């Protein structure tokens, strides 16, 4: 098996029954486990029959459930322009009638059927003369201009942050007395002593690393999700998820959704005012950094519409087991180990890890190795046969060549890690898009 | 009483006095408490007189004090416009005199008494001809335009984030030997062994959940406060708290406070240039999400100008008690329980919790129940009589109907929870406001 | 020495060798240390020879390594303008040729050698008449306008956040049996039992405070660094680090770097269109809040291109030591203490702490003092001689005068702390800068 570190102590508990009291001696064992998909073994025994069956714990990690906050709905959108200009003393082009135009004024002046769709209106005044537009008097030309936004795809996008991530620890827990194997599954919570078959498990300690990726906009296209650069309700931060503000789901499907100016910077030409803006299709921002999103210490995955995020190595659960009328003793599994390296793969200085594949053999039950590169420090759990490991280190250069020294409970094993890593680009787009439909 | 989980161990400490040494045996007890406004009982005893008095601990939760960072002062503001236009060869409307106008140039051209108030100037050039404004020569008309900002209410608004929240644990701690009751109050800190009367308390462990709402703009209108979507010093992020940048308190009262363009998008008309902007009155953003602000795991409340934020259920303090020359033993309080449900209330997918009210009886000293709905998992502390509980679950749909199964140390108790939850809208306002005072 | 709080327990471990089993009794000791640059002593002994040598632990704190995410490159930049206007029926000033100008169109119309540098183009149309520009026909004057950006200094700026900060604990660990001193240095990790000479150290607990400054833009000018108000890839948030978006290092040196409009708000004059923008030189934002950046609970320092950040007081490591075939016992060091105060210094309500200097004497081996002001609570480790302490309290007013009561294991010591603190201003600049080079 593996090698954990433990403490054995005495627990004395007095139960209060109806007008009655019954005290109980016990033995209890606090074991400190780095979850790491280990195989943590234990041995039970009473004073009388020293063999009583082996116990096995396999923590699937330390996970955090999300507590959503649906903040911000949006849709694949395409912002378009429109304009219409008149001569003097015609339509609304007189003293102050075009000058008192309202922002949301749906004009009955060649505004197409899409007038209802959200947007903004504006009144400009260009030169008016017999060589400026072609009228007969030299009176300024009023220019009605209308921006709005169409959708593109019949879907909706739910943006949400996630405060108050809640702790949980699920463990595959098996027991082998003489012949059989129960291998139940348990859901431990930070103070709530669960009881699978006959033993009480409690989550006494958590040493999670401070990981501030847990506060960031998870976007959802129904079944699909991703992480994104934050955007906040009411600010219309351009060129990020949600330069369109749709508050309600029904407000999205019916498409009553506000956006802001400062996106499309219009410049006048007196015939076809040119408005250039960003062609925001959020699906891109999603594709920039989607889920699941593994990394060195954490990984953030959805499972039936709930964004769990767990950690493997940087943390160390601290568990407390009580065998009813027994006592527990761990098992230290001494064994050397051999290491088969590989070539690095992926990006350097990225939220993802510089990938690897370190096969390793144990000539014995699976044991743990505290791998130590130049700076970083990871762990692996290599066993008798094969058992590759993808471990996602975090170097920050292009060329990498270092002497990473694994260390199993036997003798350390030096080796070498080489590779050439490429830098990714998050993304970029400046204002180079425009589209107008004049009528 | 309740049921906590404990460890009893031996502590041997040798005190160094002046050229002297005195060692001491002891008994010590580490108990793991989910604060939850419990009533955690304990029983003291020496080898000689096994009754020595009961001890009672009632943790008020795990709280975080704030360490302010006053970043950003602002005021209820209303941005206004003004303009004045001239004919040719008059005032400053000649070769390049209007073209070299400075940004902060307080012009002596019909700029009212409010000229001193912050803002911006601009020089436009509209058509000039005998039908454009009414002058006699066909030379462009220079247009002086001035934006500025007035206050509305004689108050000030302090924006501040809060890094380095500090840990604290206050506990109501009572003792009952034979006749009386001391019920002191203690302030435990993460490593500093306090000593109330004759026993040493130390905060050995904290399992707080990762809660990234603790980094967000707390706004303060003196006695009142609230949480808000972040805004940063120097960016003038429109339509959020502080499109006005006031650095100093005295700089606010005297009102020397900068704001930026990109708020009011002006469009020319040669007589009354129309500038539309947001009517930012921060009191609104405050009313969007004020304090106190309870939720499922945490609540954030101010108490005498200090923003504490504590947690109840998601966490589990780990305490370490030492009775001087005694030993401690907990008490397990077996008792079944009955549950009286209620109807859900509030919002779904919101930082607030889907409210409930679960009365429950214990037929014995107050005990703990590990309530388990479909996904969520809360705890309650129901007792002999009445004792409602508001618990703020976190469902994420409109209709909700599930089989939540409470679980007391006796037998579990199935029941059903139904409700219809409504979605709230954070807020939204596009540029639909404008106000001008031409003279 | 100091006074720590401990637990002594029994550990029984059975090692599995090749087809062999060997069990081992032991003694183990879990000590709870607030790192605080203490001198935590310990005493070893077996049943036979009760003197076996003193042990000394000196934790350098609880530190967090950064796992970079290079997001955003930029450079000291200066944005400039340019323009050129023509008469009618000349160049590209006809029906719709200036009106179909592209955004990134490098025009062969007096666009200087710097045309290649990034920017934006625009076509305006001012009055055209015999008194508007001086042509002979009264046809509008097309105005070609070009914004771009030059660099200033031949350096590059790396912006990066830092998710998944990893835990580490380095400790100076010495031992003194009879004559000599080994004073090794150890690197403890959250679950990985290190072994310096003959004893196993493990990091069983961490009570770090929730500190949300650990998610903020660290900017780097090569050897220099600082903390800054966040900016995100693709949003071009004006007046903060990176209104220029340079994705790649090579893309910066060659200077192919995008920026956005909404910075320089141009206003037409038909000869010299005036464009005013912010003169962003990031070195300023760096100087606003540079590293190292000490505070009350944490400090964030770089050491060979790696941003460590450690904490001193608000936290309490929980360590677990095992002496091979011995047992450990702490030492309590009773001693009164004298305190020499000082005058406060620095800012109030700032991420930095209100500075102090509290000399203090111990008349014995260095001991610990739980200093308690009106609200705050710090700790110091004063010793026989001198030993100043800079402790960085966090008051939030200008005038401060309170009765801070130190408390050593002997009798408390009242004193008084006075001072006058000044408020700092983060920074501010509105649009008051412009520069044009017409040709
Ligand atoms: C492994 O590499 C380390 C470098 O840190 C070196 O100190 C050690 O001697 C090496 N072990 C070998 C070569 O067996
Ligand atoms: C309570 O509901 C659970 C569903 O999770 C079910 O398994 C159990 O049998 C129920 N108990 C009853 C009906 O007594
Ligand atoms: C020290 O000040 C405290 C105020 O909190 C007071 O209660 C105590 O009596 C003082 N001790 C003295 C004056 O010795």
């Amino acid at each position: 098996c593996s090698e954990v570190i433990s403490v054995t102590s005495t627990e004395e508990v007095c139960t209060i029954q109806e007008n009655k009291e019954t005290c109980t001696f016990n033995h209890a064992t606090t074991i400190t486990l780095q979850p790491l998909q280990q195989q943590t073994c234990l041995t039970l025994n009473d004073p009388e029959k020293r063999p009583m069956g082996m116990l096995t714990v396999k923590p699937d990690g330390i996970k955090f459930r999300c507590n959503k906050k649906i903040e911000f709905f949006t849709r694949d959108h395409q912002i378009v322009s429109e304009s219409v200009h008149r001569c003097h003393r015609a339509g609304s082009c007189h003293s102050d009638e075009c000058h008192h135009v309202k922002d949301t004024d749906a004009l009955p002046e060649f505004s197409s059927e899409a007038n209802s769709r959200p947007g903004y209106t504006s009144c400009s005044s260009s030169c008016g003369c017999i060589t400026c537009d072609g009228c007969f008097f030299c009176e300024p030309s009023c220019l009605f201009h209308r921006l709005y936004a169409i959708p593109t795809t019949p879907t909706i996008y739910s943006i949400f942050y996630c405060p108050s991530w809640e702790l949980e620890v699920d463990a595959e827990i098996s027991l082998q007395r003489e012949d059989e194997t129960t291998t139940s599954t348990i859901r431990l919570l930070p103070g709530r002593t669960s009881t699978w078959n006959n033993i009480r498990f409690s989550l006494i300690g958590t040493i999670v690393p401070q990981l501030p990726i847990l506060s960031s906009a998870f976007v959802t296209n129904g079944r699909q999700t991703s992480i994104v650069k934050p955007a906040y309700a009411g600010q219309l931060q351009s060129n990020s998820v949600g330069q369109l503000q749709c508050p309600n789901l029904e407000a999205a499907k019916q498409f009553e959704c506000h956006f802001s100016r400062n996106l499309c910077t219009c410049t006048n030409a007196l015939h076809k005012v040119s408005c250039t803006c960003y062609d925001g299709s959020v699906e891109d921002h999603m594709e920039a950094l989607p889920l699941p999103q593994t990394s060195k210490n954490f990984l953030v995955f959805e499972k039936d519409r709930n964004i769990y995020a767990k950690t493997h190595v940087g943390s160390a659960l601290q568990l407390h087991i009580v065998a009813q009328d027994l006592k527990i003793t761990t098992v230290k599994h001494t064994s050397h180990c051999q290491v088969e390296a590989s070539d690095l793969s992926g990006c350097y200085s990225c939220t993802s890890g510089a990938s690897l594949t370190l096969s390793c053999k144990s000539d014995n039950g699976e044991v743990l190795a505290n791998m130590k590169c130049n700076e970083q420090t990871h762990v692996i759990r290599c066993t008798e046969s094969g058992f590759i490991n993808n471990i996602l280190l975090m170097f920050d250069t292009s060329e990498v060549a270092a002497d990473c020294t694994a260390a199993c409970p036997g003798g350390i094993v030096n080796f070498t890690i080489k590779g050439l890593l490429a830098f990714v680009n998050e993304r970029i787009i400046s204002q180079s898009y425009s589209a107008t439909d004049v009528e």
